[PDB]
């Protein structure tokens, strides 16, 4: 058979959260992934859980898809949806069509909100999942998620312990248990760890708690230096202090209270905890394909749908500035913070393993995903649909072929981004202006050279308006959540998704 594919998700985890991109949170089973196949430095995401999902499952950039924004509400207007549309197959679909068995586990997001109570068309298990178990929702509490499915089945009952990343991985190994060996698995495990709220066992946050105590000044520069050590960044960079995204006034640990330093210390032993409790689960995920006598036949991958959050409010930025180390800004805009997350592609044959250990440069983005599982697994695109996939395969750069050029592009809330070769032209929103970066020596995006090259920052505004007219991008919309869920509404209440 070609071989599995178990493709994991994690959910606001920011570039350094995993131990192997210099975290003090501990993540020994998937830094084991790491240790035995590559991590890249350059792949992007879009920003935000519902494009990136969206990018994920298709292949396409999220407003060919239908999810410019979220599934807080369809606008009933192209690149607005609220849904992924039926006509473009997702990596499940194309999976299947290619006789791959297909389970799903954890948050799907891309189904319209107000389409929540019966299935759509756009549900997991209408949409080319074999198995499926979740949350369709993108929030609510670990403790009690909603609307949970089995395939199409509602599950309004929980056990008194029920934990959401525990409920995650036990479908994940028990689908892996049922699986038939003779037939190849594609299995998509999409946790819900580390997004908000804030919430693990006790045992669990008290073993993360120590380290926390020095507070995250002392904590983000030793995640700096071992991204040196770990050679994500040049040795001569300097360690970037982020004012800007603070209002000019980014509290030093010695400037919190003490109620305020103890709170922060608990909400970020507690986010450890999350992410703890997921490698955890991804060691008994491997264990279990070890048991089935999969392994040898099986290739592990590993990203997050968009850098971490200051969602949870003051604290929470200053969380998200640690967990985003070395990168500016955060979810939901595309800056590096919002956009740059850890890929893991770990062969179980040790021998198909070309670079062990080692991180691979290519510029990579969330659309290169479906391609690069269709290289895996030798894979025809189904006959009825014209393949126009935007990503590249990322098997040749890792099997010794050359690094290639790329022109990646962003677009979340007015926030707006290409990336063409060595060069970033970025903005905020549309009240900001366009930001010119030099990535091979500005990674971290300090110094705007847009007022030194004029005709440069116009060449790559025209690919960008390009790309974005083709896309369905336009027009751009900015309005916060709730006025922007209120003002659609309005216009159309119909949030069926049908
Ligand atoms: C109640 C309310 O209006 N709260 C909103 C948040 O919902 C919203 O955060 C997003 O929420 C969705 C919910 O499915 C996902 O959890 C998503 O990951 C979040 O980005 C934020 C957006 O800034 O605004 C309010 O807090
Ligand atoms: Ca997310």
């Amino acid at each position: 058979t070609p071989p599995n594919i178990v493709l994991i998700l994690c959910d606001d985890m920011g570039f350094s959260d995993l131990g192997c991109y210099g975290s003090e949170i501990q993540t020994p089973n998937i830094d084991r992934l790491a240790e035995n196949g590559v991590r890249f430095s350059l792949f992007k995401n879009t920003g935000r859980c519902c494009p990136s999902r969206a990018a994920l499952l298709t292949g396409h950039y999220q407003h060919e898809a239908g999810m410019g924004w979220m599934t807080a509400v369809d606008e009933h207007r192209p690149g607005y949806r609220g849904q992924i549309t039926k006509n473009i197959p997702t990596i499940a679909e194309v999976m299947k069509a290619n006789g791959y068995s297909t389970y799903m586990s954890g948050k799907w997001h891309v189904t319209v909100d107000g389409a929540f109570d019966t299935p759509n068309g756009s549900y997991p298990a209408q949409r080319g999942f074999d198995k499926y178990y979740g949350c369709l929702s993108g929030g609510g509490s670990y403790y009690k998620p909603t609307p949970v499915y089995s395939n199409l089945t509602r599950i309004k009952e929980f056990p008194d312990d029920y934990y959401y990343t525990t409920a995650i991985t036990d479908s994940a190994v028990s689908f892996v248990k049922q699986h038939p060996t003779d037939k190849p698995m594609f299995m998509y495990v999409a946790h819900y760890a580390p997004h908000l709220p804030l919430q693990a066992p006790a045992d669990r946050v008290e073993k993360c708690r120590d380290r926390y105590k020095v507070g995250y000044d002392m904590l983000r520069k030793q995640r700096f230096d071992r991204l040196k050590e770990l050679k994500f960044i040049s040795d001569e960079m300097d360690y970037p202090v982020y004012q800007k995204e603070f209002d000019g006034k980014r509290p030093s640990w010695e400037t919190l209270t003490p109620k305020q330093q103890e709170q922060w210390i608990t909400d970020m032993a507690t986010y450890a905890a999350m992410i703890e409790i997921v490698d955890s689960g991804i060691g008994e995920l491997v264990e279990t394909i070890k048991e089935k006598g999969m392994l040898d036949n099986t290739v592990f991958i590993f990203l997050s749908d968009n850098g971490a959050t200051k969602e949870g409010g003051y604290l929470g930025q200053l969380m998200a500035d640690l967990s985003n180390t070395p990168y500016r800004s955060y979810k939901s805009q595309c800056f590096q913070g919002g956009t740059s997350t850890p890929f893991i592609l770990s062969y179980g044959d040790a021998e198909k393993n070309k670079m062990k250990g080692q991180i691979c440069r290519q510029p990579a983005h969330i659309i290169d995903i479906l391609p690069t599982c269709m290289d895996i697994a030798t894979a025809t695109y189904p006959s009825e649909f014209k393949e126009n996939l935007p990503g590249k395969s990322l098997l040749p750069p890792i099997h010794g072929k050359k690094i290639k050029p790329r022109e990646l592009y962003f677009e979340h809330q007015s926030s707006c981004a290409i990336i063409s070769n060595h060069w970033k032209l970025v903005r905020g929103s549309r009240n900001e202006p366009w930001e010119l970066i030099d990535l091979s020596a500005d990674p971290f995006e300090t110094k705007d050279l847009s007022a030194q090259y004029p005709k440069l920052v116009k060449k790559l505004e025209a690919k960008w308006n390009k790309w974005a007219k083709q896309c369905n991008v336009f027009p751009l919309e900015n309005k916060p959540w709730t006025e922007r869920i209120n003002y659609y509404l309005k216009q159309n209440p119909d949030q069926s998704g049908i």
